[PDB]
């Protein structure tokens, strides 16, 4: 992801902001959020 | 969470704030992301 990047998810609904990019997947609700 | 906190990965160094929190968890790396 790209630094200053937010990222919702469709089933939670859960919104974050992305800080600091890594390598990883910002996984969420047994699913994989979305990006913004 | 409570909206204005922040979570990083702990591990890969992913750092992301809870714009919106949900009923979801955020993981990373196979991780349960930790509470800054
Ligand atoms: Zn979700
Ligand atoms: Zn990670």
């Amino acid at each position: 992801a790209n630094e200053g990047d937010v990222y919702k998810c469709e089933l939670c609904g859960q919104v974050v902001k992305v800080l600091e990019e890594g390598g990883g997947t910002l996984v969420c609700c047994g699913e994989d959020m979305v990006k913004q």
